[PDB]
C-alpha cells in the first residue's frame, strides 16, 4: 500500500513525462531493447531495428512509446484503484504477445534509468522510493492474472 504522500511524489514525477511523452517512451523502449535483447524479439512490428540510431529514428517506435506510456500513467493516476486497465493489458501481454514478467520487471527499471537521464540532480530519493512502489504494484497485480491463466 502506497501512502497519499507517495502516490503524490509518483505523479509529480509523472508530471516530467507527460512534458514530453513521446521522448520518455522512446528512451525507454531503446533502454529496454538495447539492455535486454531478448526484448525486442517479442515485438514483430519493432524487430527490423538493429542498431541504436535506428531506433532513434523510427517514429513507428515514438508512436508506441506514446501508447505505452499513456496507458501506464492513466493506471497510475488510479493510485492502486486499477483492476478495469490492467485486466486488458495483462490479457494481451500474457496470452496474445507471449511477455513474461520478468520483462515488466526489466522495463521497470528502464524507467527509472530514463527518469534519471533525463531528470539529472531533479528525481529524489523519496520520489525513487515511490515508483518503485508503484511499478512493483503494478507488477505485482499483472502477475496475479498471469498466474490465473497459467502464465
Ligand atoms: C509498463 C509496461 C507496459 C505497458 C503499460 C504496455 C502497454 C501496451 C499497450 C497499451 C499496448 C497496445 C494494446 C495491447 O496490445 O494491449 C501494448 C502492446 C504491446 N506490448 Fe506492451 N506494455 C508494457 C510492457 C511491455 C513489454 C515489457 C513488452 C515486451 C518485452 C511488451 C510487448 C508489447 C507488444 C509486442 C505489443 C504489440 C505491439 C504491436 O504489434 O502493435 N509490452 N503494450
Ligand atoms: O534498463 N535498466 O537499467
Amino acid at each position: 500500500v502506497l501512502s497519499e504522500g507517495e502516490w503524490q511524489l509518483v505523479l509529480h514525477v509523472w508530471a516530467k513525462v507527460e512534458a514530453d511523452v513521446a521522448g520518455h517512451g522512446q528512451d525507454i523502449l531503446i533502454r529496454l531493447f538495447k539492455s535486454h535483447p531478448e526484448t525486442l524479439e517479442k515485438f514483430d512490428r519493432f524487430k527490423h531495428l538493429k542498431t541504436e540510431a535506428e531506433m532513434k529514428a523510427s517514429e513507428d517506435l515514438k508512436k508506441h512509446g506514446v501508447t505505452v506510456l499513456t496507458a501506464l500513467g492513466a493506471i497510475l493516476k488510479k493510485k492502486g484503484h486499477h483492476e478495469a486497465e490492467l485486466k486488458p493489458l495483462a490479457q494481451s501481454h500474457a496470452t496474445k504477445h507471449k511477455i513474461p514478467i520478468k520483462y515488466l520487471e526489466f522495463i521497470s527499471e528502464a524507467i527509472i534509468h530514463v527518469l534519471h537521464s533525463r531528470h539529472p540532480g531533479n528525481f529524489g530519493a523519496d520520489a525513487q522510493g515511490a515508483m518503485n512502489k508503484a511499478l512493483e504494484l503494478f507488477r505485482k497485480d499483472i502477475a496475479a492474472k498471469y498466474k490465473e491463466l497459467g502464465y
